[PDB]
């Protein structure tokens, strides 16, 4: 079974939508396709271009309180990095290649960056997310500066906006897509109906 | 118990919102303290001031699917009116005397609104409520025109800011504030931590 997963690492509901998948994945083997896109260019594309949430006082109180709440009831820390700089390691997402090391990215970077509050700028976050995943510091940061993998997220961003995806995290199975961690429970009651009819315990 | 219950009748999810506390109301006799207010000033106030999910057609187009989805799990229909022009009927919540009768305001308003697509600006929906509730029709419509009226409506959407309401729905039961109809299982379970406490099963 195959899920689309958009996200940008800016973004802490998709930090918590990444964690809730990524369990399903293990616990369940469902097969998740990640894309690294640019929320930004995402918002611009359809118009969405007053202050951010991250710039509005008041609102952006009530949602750090909300990210509280759904991390303990997930049981995971997320803490606020310095900035929302989240473009180069957006990009290295596309260094990766199988499902097992594109999940692996996916997940270090994002508990590096809402998990433990570290810059998603940082100069040395490509070293160190380099040393976990067992890559060539060297070529990934080669890489990252590389024409070719800004034109794949580029690429990734324009297919996403085309797909009428305007926010992240933002899920797809078959024709259905959600936006939001709050509507994963959408997603799974669609995987459990997709499993009962081909068990054969629903038509 | 008492749960404070923030709205402005031109919300779809605050629709939704208000069908699944009416249940608690009548279910569980959970206490509500409405209050019609003014999304328009809230988001003002805190200076969201770009353009409305309203206005985002692709964007809207999703939230069309979401709302749908949540209709469907209520088991309730829903459906748009022409216009999102609420200042009258928010007004017209103010001449609501008791709980019984400020609740049965809320609910046949938001039917008629979202349930059924009648526009709340309708010249004759005053009347057509005023028919349902048992209401004088014609002492109800000079209400909706007073100074007082205004006022009192003004009083209200001032408070919620204080309160740091940014948007609608939102419910307060303590000191805790959610917003969002896909936030009521969180009351829900604060709702039954403090049944519990109160019943000697939890310290
Ligand atoms: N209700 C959400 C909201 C997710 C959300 O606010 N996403 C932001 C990025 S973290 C977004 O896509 N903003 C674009 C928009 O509001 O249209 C959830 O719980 O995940
Ligand atoms: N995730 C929501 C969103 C509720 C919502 O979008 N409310 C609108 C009015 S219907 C609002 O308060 N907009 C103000 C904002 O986005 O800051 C829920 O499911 O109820
Ligand atoms: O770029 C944006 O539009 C944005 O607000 C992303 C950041 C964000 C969203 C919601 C809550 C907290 C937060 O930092
Ligand atoms: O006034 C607003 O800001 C607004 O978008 C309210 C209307 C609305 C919100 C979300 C989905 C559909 C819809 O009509």
């Amino acid at each position: 079974m195959i899920v689309d997963f958009y996200f940008d690492f800016l973004s802490p509901f998709s930090y918590l939508a990444n964690q809730r998948l990524s369990k399903l994945a293990q616990d369940y083997g469902l097969t998740i396709r990640y894309n690294a896109i640019d929320l930004a260019r995402v918002k611009i594309a359809i118009g969405n271009v007053g202050p951010s949430n991250r710039d509005l006082k008041v609102k952006l109180d009530y949602l750090k309180v909300d990210l509280q709440r759904w991390a303990q009831l997930y049981g995971i820390p997320l803490v606020f990095p310095a900035n929302y700089n989240s473009r180069r390691m957006n990009i290295g997402f596309y260094y990766s290649g199988a499902e097992a090391q594109a999940a692996a990215y996916v997940n270090v970077v994002f508990n590096a960056v809402w998990g433990e509050g570290i810059a998603p700028d940082l100069e040395s976050l490509p070293a160190l997310v380099s040393e976990k995943l067992g890559w060539d510091r060297s070529a990934f940061e080669h890489f990252l500066s590389s024409n070719a993998a800004t034109e794949r997220y580029d690429e990734q961003t324009h297919a996403a906006i085309e797909r009428k995806v305007f926010g992240v995290p933002t899920m797809f199975l078959g024709d259905e897509m959600w936006w939001g961690n709050d509507r994963l429970f959408m997603l799974e009651s669609a995987m459990g109906r997709l499993c009962r009819q081909n068990a054969d315990l629903s038509s």
